[PDB]
């Protein structure tokens, strides 16, 4: 099956130190494959350990260390039998795979930020929340954030 995992500011833009946060990320894809767009995998700047990275890229690979494909279908195809491929993003990516994802896992950080580019609007119908954690700011964590996991029931 396919997931998503994002942190959403507020109105779902996608600035905080949030340890905990980060710790959620790993915990929820670590032995899973990670597909994620050259952007994101930019961003990042070094590969996430004991993941398959999987870059989706129109142009050829620059760097070894990563698996590197072409289409959403490839993909897809790269990350071979598992029970969950995990979409890390980023928007332009998270908009091609949220149609053929069946989970959610979303952090709503209490916190606005400076951006225009917003997690993909979907029909809040389609999905049912499973889990929910809130957790206010801490000597760790700049802001309050809460965890949500989400599974699909409609198309
Ligand atoms: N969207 C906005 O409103 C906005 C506003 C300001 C700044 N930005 C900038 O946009 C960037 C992040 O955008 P993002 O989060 O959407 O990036 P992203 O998903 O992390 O990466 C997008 C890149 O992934 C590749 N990709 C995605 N889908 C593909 C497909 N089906 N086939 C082949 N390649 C595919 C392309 O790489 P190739 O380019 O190598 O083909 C594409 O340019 C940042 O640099 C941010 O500063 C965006
Ligand atoms: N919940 C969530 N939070 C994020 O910050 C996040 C997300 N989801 N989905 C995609 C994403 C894209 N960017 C990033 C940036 C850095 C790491 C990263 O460094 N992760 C480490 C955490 C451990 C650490 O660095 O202290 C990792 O091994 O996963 C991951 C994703 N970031």
């Amino acid at each position: 099956m396919i997931s998503l995992i994002a942190a959403l500011a507020v109105d779902r833009v996608i600035p905080w130190n949030l340890p905990a946060d980060l710790a959620w990320f790993k915990r929820n894809t670590l032995n899973k494959p990670v597909i994620m767009g050259r952007h994101t995998w930019e961003s990042i700047g070094r590969p996430l350990p004991g993941r398959k990275n999987i870059i989706l890229s129109s142009q050829p690979g620059t760097d070894d260390r990563v698996t590197w494909v072409k289409s959403v279908d490839e993909a897809i195809a790269a990350c071979g039998d598992v029970p969950e491929i995990m979409v890390i993003g980023g928007g332009r990516v998270y908009e091609q795979f949220l149609p053929k994802a069946q989970k959610l896992y979303l952090t709503h950080i209490d916190a606005e930020v400076e951006g225009d580019t917003h997690f993909p609007d979907y029909e809040p119908d389609d999905w049912e929340s499973v889990f929910s954690e809130f957790h206010d700011a801490d000597a760790q964590n700049s802001h309050s954030y809460c965890f949500e996991i989400l599974e699909r029931r409609h198309h």
